[PDB]
């Protein structure tokens, strides 16, 4: 366990609290298209409502020039969202830098934070003004903890009381138990179309793992680095003798069948297009011939792969094994996301092609924790220092 403060831990009667969130979410024409991160955001509002604390939430939307405001990336339609969720009025405020009115038991929505100079920068002046407006800052949005920001990591030092939200504690804590001493056998799933791209990842699991498997363009150049032919596989040439370093360090397990399409029927204008009219060919991971094309695992691998995640006692699940996105070449994946799910490990899921996986193949449910952090989720597992988990240990 990781020693930072907790939201859920203080007391905050008659306290001003101020919580940053992740409320970034997608605007057309003014109004909100998907409201998944303000239900997840909500318990946390009302936690610390049902704590009788004054509630400051402030949150980043969109890419806006600092210092210009635009209507299109106020916040003014999510306090609307709140006000008719939490029952209550929710005030927008727009000049709040040098002070906002709260009062126990309302919750105030402060504007954009990246209209705010400095902001990006960290400003120091621009964070002790967000500090002196509370008792008590609290990190909820994990998502952004991966950059050193004004209402991220700035107001978390001159801030009296620095903690973590329970979304952020929740996120820690999950992230812990998989890269802090995980239980053995540990196995990662590491998967993309460049080895270079999860180079870090792929490194710092090394030395965390006791199996690592690989998919994708990541899994080709490991297969070319056992010395196989990939024909027009999609890997990175560059990076073989670094993908084959690896697999002398850690195990990597290697197909032993894989499902391949020939690049007479492949038309890059319309990749995916040309990828579901082709014939998908499954053939041994030797007789794989100059024109193939490698886009699933075979049938003998996702068992091999199974018994893999059926042993092990923690998995960290970061991609699919196959072009899944087609159903010819989705069998690999299928059979995958269902060894997770039903693994007795403690399982943990981040980056985006693994979540379409998983709401695709339906095992949400038995996921022990799905993560959303994106590029700060893949920081984490590269061992990095994320400076608003960083300053908040400081502060704790």
């Amino acid at each position: 366990h990781m020693n930072f403060q907790r939201m859920t831990d203080l007391n905050l009667a008659g306290k001003r609290v101020l919580i940053r969130e992740d409320l970034n979410v997608p605007v057309k024409n003014g109004v909100i298209t998907s409201d998944a991160r303000l239900r997840a955001a909500l318990p946390t509002i009302k936690a610390a409502l049902e704590k009788g604390a004054a509630v400051m939430v402030f949150s980043h939307l969109g890419r806006p020039v600092e210092g210009e405001p635009k209507p299109e990336q106020s916040l003014a339609p999510v306090a609307a969202y709140l006000t008719e969720a939490l029952g209550q009025e929710v005030k927008l405020f727009t000049d709040y830098l040098d002070g906002v009115e709260v009062e126990a038991g309302q919750v105030v929505l402060l504007e954009n934070v990246r209209f705010n100079p400095g902001e990006k920068k960290n400003n120091p002046e621009l964070a002790q003004k967000y500090a002196a407006l509370c008792d008590v800052f609290v990190m909820d949005a994990f998502g952004t903890a991966h950059r050193a920001e004004a209402s991220t990591e700035g107001v978390a030092r001159f801030a009296p009381v620095a903690a973590a939200g329970p979304l952020l504690a929740a996120e820690l804590d999950a992230l812990g138990r998989a890269m802090q001493t995980p239980e053995k056998p540990m196995v990662a799933i590491v998967a993309g179309s460049k080895v270079s791209t999860k180079l870090d990842v792929l490194n710092s699991l090394s030395g965390i793992c006791d199996q690592l498997i690989v998919g994708g363009g990541i899994a080709n150049t490991f297969l070319a680095a056992a010395g196989y032919n990939v024909g027009k596989s999609l890997y990175e040439a560059d990076l073989v003798e670094t993908a084959k370093q690896i697999a002398a360090k850690v195990s990597v397990p290697l197909p032993t069948d894989v499902v391949v399409a020939d690049a007479s029927q492949i038309n890059f204008e319309d990749f995916l297009g040309s990828l579901a009219a082709a014939q998908a060919v499954i053939k041994k991971v030797e007789d794989v011939t100059a024109n193939d094309m490698i886009l699933d695992v075979g049938p003998e691998t996702a068992k091999a792969f199974a018994n893999i995640l059926t042993t092990s006692k923690t998995i960290l699940w970061n991609g699919p094994v196959g072009v899944f996105e087609v159903d010819q070449f989705g069998e690999g994946t299928k059979a995958l996301s269902l060894a997770v799910a039903q693994s007795d490990a403690f399982s943990i899921a981040g980056g985006g092609d693994t979540l379409a996986a998983i709401d695709k193949y339906n095992v949400a449910d038995q996921i022990g924790y799905i993560s959303t952090g994106g590029g700060a989720f893949l920081e984490f597992v590269e061992g990095k220092t994320l400076p608003a988990v960083a300053v908040l240990l400081e502060r704790a």
